[PDB]
């Protein structure tokens, strides 16, 4: 009753161009079985949204990667928030929700916006740049570690650790195993910076520790929660900003609309998150035998969700493959949906918005002028290099 497919969603062939295969996964049925990895898969918007919003049936405490924590040991201690279900998930979630709250965004917006303006003016003096290394990567690295309260020493481990985290969600292919095997130096750096004395007072990490006073988390829980913000938020935001620049170069009419109304910057970034879906895939594990679509999934089975596919499903989106900066983007699952929906979404949107605002006000054209290279990762989509020429407005 359930179609079996041999598509490998963790192959380089898939990463290079997943969209034809995503249609095949969508059109094969509401639920598919991926024989290559012995997991179920859902690729349409309806089922992805349904799974995300049914946490008691499709749980996260057995891991949101391929590996099942009931069967295998986690490569690192499980995340206190991402790999927890209610009620264990709730109070750590509340802490990060307050640390990364709307109120918090007021304290960082001016600095984040000023840095984005300055970065774009710096790049305009160069003309031709790499929009990944010199922009999409450079800008978040220039604001987020400082906002986190990290010391200067050791920040060279941040990008390697982020890449490792998202590769480890995947199957035990080469990308995953090569990342985990010699990852101890990255883990030692991260674990050290999660300790209270190493975090600048007033930053995100120190604020997490400050919540131990309230009874929401214990002191021994706090380092693990800080770790979440050195795991998530970097590569996804980098990839999202890079995709936004790519779309503004490939859809030049949309850059001209953004220039004419820079207040579209926030939605222009949201549309890029839907278009790119920097977090392409992750898993749930069934706690019960379940009827999804017309399929009966057994208990203890891994269920792979295709967020990028859900955000390009023509059953839900008009012209899903077009980048449209005035599209009504509410309802996309690029940030997830339900109880786990990205707790850092306000930080990501802030970085994306102010960068696209700086582009909107300062740049007249963005032209690709060199070979474009893709960045390969088991669960992230994004570019490795994006040579562009920036024309000043
Ligand atoms: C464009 C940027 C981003 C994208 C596409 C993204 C994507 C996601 C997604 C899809 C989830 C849901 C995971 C699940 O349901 O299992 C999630 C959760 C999460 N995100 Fe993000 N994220 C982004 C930025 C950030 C930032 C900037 C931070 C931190 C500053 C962050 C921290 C987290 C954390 C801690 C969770 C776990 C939340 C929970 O389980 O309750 N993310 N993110
Ligand atoms: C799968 C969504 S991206 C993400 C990665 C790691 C964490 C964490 O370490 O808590 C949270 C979210
Ligand atoms: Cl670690
Ligand atoms: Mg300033």
């Amino acid at each position: 009753t359930i179609p079996h497919l041999a598509i490998d969603p963790f192959s380089l062939d898939f990463f290079d161009d997943p969209y034809p295969d995503q249609q095949t996964l969508r059109d094969a049925g509401p639920v598919v079985y991926l024989d290559k990895w012995n997991v179920y898969g859902v690729a349409r918007y309806a089922e992805v949204h349904a799974v995300l919003n049914d946490p008691t049936t499709f749980c996260s405490s057995r891991g949101v990667g391929l590996s099942d924590f009931k069967k295998e040991k986690p490569w690192r201690p499980p995340s206190l928030i991402l790999e927890a279900d209610p009620p264990a998930h709730t109070r750590p979630r509340a802490v990060l929700s307050k640390v990364l709250s709307p109120a918090t965004m007021k304290t960082i917006r001016d600095g984040f916006a000023a840095a984005a303006d300055a970065k774009v003016d710096e790049l305009l003096q160069r003309g031709c740049i790499d929009a990944i290394a010199d922009l999409a990567e450079a800008y978040p690295l220039s604001v987020f570690p400082d906002a986190m309260g990290l010391k200067q020493e050791g920040r060279e481990h941040l990008l390697p650790y982020a890449g490792l985290v998202f590769n480890a969600f995947g199957p035990p292919n080469e990308l995953r195993q090569t990342a985990i095997e010699r990852s101890a130096p990255h883990q030692a750096y991260v674990n050290e910076q999660c300790q209270r004395p190493n975090l600048a007072p007033g930053g995100f990490g120190a604020c997490i520790h400050a919540f131990t006073d309230t009874g929401e988390i214990t002191p021994d829980e706090a380092p693990l929660l800080v770790r979440s913000l050195l795991s998530a938020g970097l590569d996804e935001t980098v990839n999202g900003i890079g995709a936004a620049v790519y779309c503004l170069a490939r859809f030049p009419g949309e850059l001209q609309r953004l220039r004419s109304d820079p207040t579209l910057a926030r939605n222009a970034f949201e549309e890029a998150v839907r278009f790119e879906s920097p977090v392409q895939t992750f898993f749930r594990t069934t706690t019960r035998e379940v009827e999804l679509g017309g399929a009966v999934i057994g208990e203890g089975e891994k269920v792979l969700m295709f967020l990028g596919s859900a955000n390009r499903d023509p059953r839900r989106w008009s012209d899903p493959d077009l980048y449209d900066i005035t599209r009504k983007t509410s309802g996309h699952v690029g940030f997830g949906s339900g109880v786990h929906m990205c707790v850092g979404q306000l930080v990501a949107r802030l970085e994306g918005e102010v960068m696209l605002s700086a582009l909107a006000r300062k740049v007249a054209a963005i032209d690709i002028d060199g070979p474009v290279k893709r960045r390969f990762n088991n669960t992230l989509r994004g570019l490795e290099s994006l040579p562009v020429k920036l024309t000043p407005a």
